[PDB]
């Protein structure tokens, strides 16, 4: 069925109308593309998958938007290859729950499981295991491009078709949909984590942690810091470390099932605040709960700790999602941004920081080595003209956004933040030179 619809991504802004394509049948999809093909120049197409980027890259107003959450089918799983062959518009949790039986895990893992495989793919997302295991791109051994020609072409990361591959890796849908795809999966004898958890007191402390070769040791890693308080509480940090756990290592209680996978405001409606929680022995009960060794805790617990806060309203609409990586040896820079985000008089509470590793060969992939930040600032007066500020500061420090969170920087700021774009839109042009895949996003930030 094609349907003219209102969509956003997941910050409920920048709305557009498109005619959205939402279709099982992969023929079906194949014609669509050939029809927008044989127009011969109009607004394009765009593949979707469960919108979950904030911005506006999964839109394409007045044009062609292809849903692909129907294309859905798990082909099979193999625990010998390690190796899974689904459709594009399969997600993580869906993957994650079919492939534990396997001892399989899936390699990269974002802060939600509700996104594709091709969504995954196309924004080469990353985890809170970057440092260990890269992107999610570096997991893909191969997929099937619908290309603009009409075409359906077996990408390889090695293979005759690398550059495409590479180009498609973090291309925003830019060189065509994505139908299906081979991913080599970690293996696990669980589904569970051993974690060890840090409380720092201030941004240099959080810093130093990171710095004193400690990473190594973990596999997974990643942080919530404060950027409301005045130094020096200031970048003062709840740190989680871990890895998988093996069987051995869980307790009698749960070695029987030991790859199974299995709220707050419910049981404290008051708020968890009480005269104790801002002073000495409030810093004394956090210092000690956020601190531990050897904790075994299932996905939940290690990996989606938002989860319990409930209806603590916070991320939907009225907010501005932020997130920045600055390169690791620009440490004076980097906390100089967290000094003029604390300063500004725009507040967020719910921060991410995370040293991310080396960067894989995606021209236009987001992750390179550096201190990731996320920030969530309230939509209020002031804050375009500062976070454009932000963006300058980004650049000159040789950072860069993510276009799976931007709905508003300009394409020449994202120009100079991507270095290889040229190399990048010059693949693009080879393999769509009709702009056949086209979103609101390539136009914003000319990529089209
Ligand atoms: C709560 C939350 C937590 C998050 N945490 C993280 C995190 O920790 N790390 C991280 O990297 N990201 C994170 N994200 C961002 C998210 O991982 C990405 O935006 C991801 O791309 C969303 O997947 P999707 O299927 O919803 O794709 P959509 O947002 O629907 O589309 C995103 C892009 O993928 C393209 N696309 C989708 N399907 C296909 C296809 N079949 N072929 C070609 N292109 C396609 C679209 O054209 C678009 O350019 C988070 C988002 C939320 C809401
Ligand atoms: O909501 C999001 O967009 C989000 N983005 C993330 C980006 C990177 C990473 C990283 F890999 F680095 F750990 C994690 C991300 N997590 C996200 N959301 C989940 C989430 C956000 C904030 C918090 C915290 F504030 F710390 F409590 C806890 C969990
Ligand atoms: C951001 C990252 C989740 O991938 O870490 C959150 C952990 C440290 O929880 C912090 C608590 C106090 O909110």
């Amino acid at each position: 069925t094609t349907t003219a619809t209102r969509l956003t991504g997941w910050g409920r802004t920048a709305p557009s109308v498109a005619n959205v394509l939402r279709t099982p049948d992969a023929e079906m999809i194949v014609k669509a593309v050939a029809r927008v093909a044989e127009s011969g120049g109009g607004r394009g197409a765009i593949a979707r998958g469960l919108g979950r980027s904030y911005g506006d890259n999964a839109q394409n107003g007045g044009g062609l938007v292809i849903d692909m959450t129907p294309l859905n089918t798990i082909h099979s799983i193999d625990a010998d290859t390690k190796l899974v062959d689904i459709d594009a518009g399969v997600n993580l949790d869906q993957l994650m729950k079919a492939a534990l039986p396997f001892g399989l895990w899936v390699p990269v893992l974002p802060g939600t499981r509700q996104v594709t495989v091709g969504g995954a793919i196309a924004c080469d997302i990353h985890g809170k295991n970057h440092h260990s295991a890269g992107s999610f791109g570096n997991h893909v051994r191969s997929m099937d491009l619908l290309t603009a020609d009409g075409e359906i072409r077996h990408l390889t990361p090695t293979g005759e078709d690398a550059e495409l591959f590479w180009a498609t890796v973090g291309g925003n849908g830019l060189t065509g949909i994505i139908m299906r795809a081979t991913i080599e999966m970690t293996p696990t004898s669980t589904a569970y984590f051993i974690a060890d958890g840090d409380v720092t007191a201030s941004l240099d402390e959080t810093i130093a942690l990171h710095s004193d070769g400690s990473e190594a040791r973990y596999t997974y890693s990643s942080a919530w810091f404060d950027a409301i308080s005045a130094p020096p509480k200031l970048g003062r940090a709840a740190v989680s470390r871990g890895r998988l756990a093996t069987v051995e290592q869980l307790p009698a209680k749960l070695r029987s099932e030991p790859l199974k996978f299995d709220t707050l405001p419910d049981v404290f409606p008051n708020g968890l605040a009480n005269k104790y929680t801002f002073g000495p022995i409030g810093e004394l009960w956090y210092r000690k709960s956020g601190t531990y060794r050897g904790k075994v805790q299932n996905l939940t617990q290690f990996y989606h700790p938002l989860d319990m806060f409930g209806e603590w309203a916070y991320g939907p609409a009225g907010f501005l999602q932020y997130q920045f990586v600055i390169p690791t040896e620009a440490v004076d820079e980097f906390k100089k941004i967290i000094g003029v985000i604390q300063a500004s008089g725009h507040y967020s509470f719910l921060n991410v920081f995370k040293l991310f590793g080396p960067r894989n060969q995606a021209p236009l992939s987001f992750p390179i080595p550096g201190w990731n930040i996320c920030v969530d600032f309230p939509i209020k007066d002031g804050l375009g003209k500062f976070v454009s500020e932000l963006d300058r500061r980004v650049l000159e420090f040789g950072g860069r956004l993510y276009t799976a969170k931007d709905s508003r920087t300009t394409a020449e700021t994202f120009h100079a933040m991507y270095p290889r774009v040229d190399e990048w839109i010059s693949v693009r042009r080879k393999v769509d030179p009709l702009r056949v895949f086209a979103s609101d996003m390539a136009r914003r930030l000319e990529l089209l």
